[PDB]
């Protein structure tokens, strides 16, 4: 027997339950970068990279 | 036998609850990077890397 | 018998109850990087690396 | 036998709650990095690193 | 028998409770690094680094 | 003037999250009464009464 | 001016969360009165009376 | 000016967080009540009474 | 001038988080009242009478 | 000016934060009143009575 793999859980998210009540929001930018509110994601990645929440203001070369 | 996995969970999130009131928010950003309001994230990674709320203001080269 | 791996857990959270109320918030930035409410984030990574809530002003070479 | 592994926990968080009310938060910032509010967050890394709340000002090389 | 791991627990946080009331608070930065508010973080890692609640005003070389 | 009633809240519920993760449950009652699971109710009277999760047996008479 | 009410709030309930985890649960009842499980829950009452969660086995007369 | 009422909080339950793991729970009655788990409630009378969470084997006239 | 009330808080819990973590609960009861796990409970009373939490075996008459 | 009441506060329970870790637990009862966890709980009464945890075995008239 070459049970390798089984019953097996990789990157799972899986109970939840948010409320957010707000009067005002006033997200604003100029020129950068805004992330804002993220919830329940998962992912799985092989020989490459993961990224989820990512901001980046920009990249000058 | 050669059990080598089984009932496994490798990078789970799975109970969870929040709430938010809020009567004002004014997020506000100038050539810069915000991550605001990450909740409830979960990823595996093989031979790569990870990230999950990164903010970066810029990367001048 | 070789039962190399089992009823493992490996980067998992799994039990998590938050409640915010505010009346104002300013969060405010200019050329920097911002990071703000982070929850419930689990992960695992086999020969890469590893970040959760990462902020940097900026990498200027 | 060979049990090398089995009912382990490696980085794990679970049962966790938080409560926060404010009236005002004037988080502000210039040029630099802020992280806050980080809450309930487990990894597990083989062969790279780690980090979960890392703030940098800058890097200038 | 080579029972070598059972019943482990490396890296573990897991039964908490916080509660904060504030009236005002004002983080303020100026090319600096502020990490504030880090609760319930866990992880482990092999051949590598370990960090939770970093910060760094800069690194200029 | 008699601005006798303004801006008034008398019976509200309004920022509530729940989560339940169950593998069994067996309610079971014999001649009996049973409530269970009763979450986010409200309600207001006038000249009679108020009942939101009430259990009898019975009432022989 | 008579001013008598204003901005008043009278059985209120308002920022709330919950996470319940459970492998088995066996409510069981013979001939009483089980309440079980109640949360976030407001009401208000003139010239009645309140009840909430309330068990009686039974009243025999 | 008879400003009598204003800005007025009675029977009010506002900032509240929760978790529970169990492996099992037995609740088990005969005859009798049970009042189990009870979380976040509020409430007003005038002129009445007010209960919770009361239990009462019985009441036997 | 006559200001008999203002910015006035009477029966009031607002700030509040608990953890509860059991491997086995075995609540059992004959004939009896049972009241167990009772949390974040507020009210008000003109002219009536209050109870939070109360048991009673029974009332034989 | 008859500034009779003001920012007052009469029977309120505001930061509190409780953990409670048990392996087994068994409540048990013959006849009697039990009350057991009893947290965060505040009340107000006029021309009334107040109770929070009372306990009564019976009352045989």
């Amino acid at each position: 027997v070459l049970y390798v793999g089984s019953k097996t859980k990789e990157g799972v998210v899986h109970g939840v339950a948010t409320v957010a009540e707000k009067t005002k929001e006033q997200v604003t930018n100029v020129g950068g970068a805004v992330v804002t509110g993220v919830t329940a994601v998962a992912q799985k990645t092989v020989e490459g990279a993961g990224s989820i929440a990512a901001a980046t203001g920009f990249v000058k070369k």
